[PDB]
């Protein structure tokens, strides 16, 4: 009964988040997006959350479920311990690692880094947004999905 | 006489910079904790409760001693006749700015600043995060002075 | 023919970012220095008055010309005919954004970023680090070109 | 049935490496300690391999065995694609990720890292036989039994 | 005229390395490839070889030219008439000593180095990494110039 | 009656030691350069030569004094009645295993590790890429003191 929890704004969903999804769900036997609720961004909770489980629909173990507060007690009140978090080219892992080691010591809950795929490795959230705002093709990089929901956004 | 400056908001104070400010006061004559005042910098305690919260965990420190300033860290050092600063590492600290500020403050001012990193066991608390943890409820009693945690569960109230 | 760009807010310009538009300067045909503004956050110059400051002291290269620009970086220099970006490091750049960006702006549009290290002595200058200091009376006059530093002070007065 | 391979040398296994094999113990149904057959050391495998062994027999899911050459082929003949693998303060980290990297490219195997406890995450077995050659005192550092065995080795 | 080169071993050239040799043929009017001859280094394929493997590889680049070297890299780079190195930069790059090696060059021999980050797909290959896969029979042909990969299944027979 | 020691190899002494010699002096009411020996790997220099070249170098400094040794640093400090440990820090730098070592250093002995940034003018000189550079003719005489530089060059030849 293994499971691990993914967490993020995904603001929007982009492929390296799928990417890390996909392997979190390959490897442990239930998997939690766990959407933060925390209004400031683009898509709302249900868009968000949307988006995900359109990218997500070939993955039977993972479900998609929005969160605030402390992502220990999103963690722990499902019972699990684990926290699988994606490294990006611009991840701060200074931080990843001083919040990994927090949530240690206040919970017990352990937390994976996986890297993403290097052809998802430059993307993330904010910066296919503001790519995206200034009419770059970030198409490559965003479920298809995602993609059209964000030129609907943007015009 | 030698001295440093141990150089923060402090807000509030915790034990990786506790662990600090003690080597520094083992190691230097004398040693001034420098809690900034800062009017636009969003905070929880006052500088007030702020030295007063040091004060208290550094109550063995006999030549530690606590006070409040503004403006450019250098010239504190320099108002006070020091030249040197000590800060203190831990996980998450922003390394290569805290060089370029280091490398900076040596130039317009010939200070000079020694860092060191905080005991493992204090290294992935800060001011900010355990502030956060608290407020949701998470137990970072372990992570501060226990004067200041309860001054902390206060403020929450 | 050969060309590159170099990008900044340059709010206002540094040596160490002068240095780095001398060594473009010398290895590129032509060089843009290309003055990005963010229509929704004025900064401390206007866009006229941070061009001057950067003509002011790039007037020994004949082959660099400045111009200023919004938007994609990409669309800046693909616009111009050109496809290469060369961006400076110095103390305290945030490489790994440089780099995502890099390969972001390899993606959409082809262009390819050289970085190049600062020299020493201006390594640890950076616009906001220098109107930081010198906001609150630290003198970084060797730091910033004559065509800056009391412009600067003007700014802060 | 979920599975991760703890790759290293182990010469000696050291409490941050118990901390990390604990956690993957946890949070996989099964873990294969993967113990480097590479002979410049100090223990021999048989040696390295009982010292985990004695370490961790409070881990049901745990088994340690021998290996060599390429680390996926090792992960992939076992039935299994997951390596966890721990970060201590001297992790070349940067290292680390060029060979999760090429791991999941070569041969579609996910690495997770983990970094150990604080109190565990300057201890190296690199350091601790040269802090303990010279009388330095890294009991608190290394399971019981490695402690009494090195001190054996150097005595 | 302008013109830079672009060092290393070479043993082999991968897809990294390519990757980073088009660019700077495409934004330098002249590129050398310096393919080091080194008797005390440890490698699988002869300069000749290593030169070859790389011609082959660059068949396409006419501004490109390959040249074995030794000693100094900034002799090298001068005794030609240039004064800029162009070095790539992949997953495992040693940065911090990229950063030193080339703040000696620029002091020692007005040397500029620009670094460019290879594409995504080819950034965790390196020589090494790829010789040590390629022993235990994996495959690195998606890494490699076609030719090279050849080559090196015919070093390990 | 505040102290520190100041270790390395200094194979030779750089002008990056001695910048950072000279804030530990400045500092500290006693600073002891700790040469420290490996009895199983002969350096360029014998200690006799390391330690005449790090006096020759550190004449203005009245409480600074030489002494080799070998084993653990911490014994080597402890010893000497002393609790902390002056490093520095150059471009080049393994900081992590510093760190480690620091961490290391204070479980087992106690010992207090401060860390410095040398100067930025010494801060790609390493005694490692001073020798390299020097073997193949590069002029490294600005990087070191005048007790160095033509020693240097004799032992090359
Ligand atoms: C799977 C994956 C994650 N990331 C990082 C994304 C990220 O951290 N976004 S974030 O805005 O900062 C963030 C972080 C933690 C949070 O914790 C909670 C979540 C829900 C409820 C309460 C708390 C919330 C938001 C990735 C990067 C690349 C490839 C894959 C991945
Ligand atoms: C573990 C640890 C982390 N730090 C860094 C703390 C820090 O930087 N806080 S800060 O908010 O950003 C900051 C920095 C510099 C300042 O300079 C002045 C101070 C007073 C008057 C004028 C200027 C003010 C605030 C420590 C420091 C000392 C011992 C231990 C540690
Ligand atoms: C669980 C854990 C691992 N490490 C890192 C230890 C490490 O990499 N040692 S190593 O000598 O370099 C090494 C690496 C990979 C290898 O792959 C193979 C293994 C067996 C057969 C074929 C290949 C072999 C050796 C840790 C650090 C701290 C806390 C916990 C952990
Ligand atoms: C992806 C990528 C990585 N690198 C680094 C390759 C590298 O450093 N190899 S190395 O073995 O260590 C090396 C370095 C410098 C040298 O200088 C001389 C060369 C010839 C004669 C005298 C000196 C020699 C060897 C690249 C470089 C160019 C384009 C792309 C990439």
């Amino acid at each position: 009964m293994t499971g691990a929890v993914c967490p993020g704004s995904f603001d929007p969903v982009t492929l390296g988040h799928l990417d890390v999804f996909e392997r979190a769900a390959a490897q442990f036997d239930e998997v939690i997006v766990a959407v933060l609720i925390n209004p400031a961004g683009m898509f709302t909770v249900d868009e968000r959350i949307e988006m995900i489980r359109e990218s997500t629909a070939d993955l039977p173990n993972l479900r998609v479920e929005s969160g605030q507060g402390l992502l220990v007690d999103f963690v722990r009140e499902r019972g699990l311990n684990a926290i699988v978090k994606g490294l990006r080219t611009g991840t701060d892992f200074e931080y990843e690692l001083q919040m990994a080691q927090m949530n240690k010591h206040i919970a017990g809950v352990d937390t994976f880094f996986v890297a993403t795929a290097p052809a998802y490795s430059f993307v993330s959230s904010s910066l296919a947004k503001e790519v995206a705002t200034y009419g770059g093709d970030v198409s490559a990089l965003l479920p298809a999905s995602v993609h059209q929901r964000l030129l609907g956004k943007l015009r």
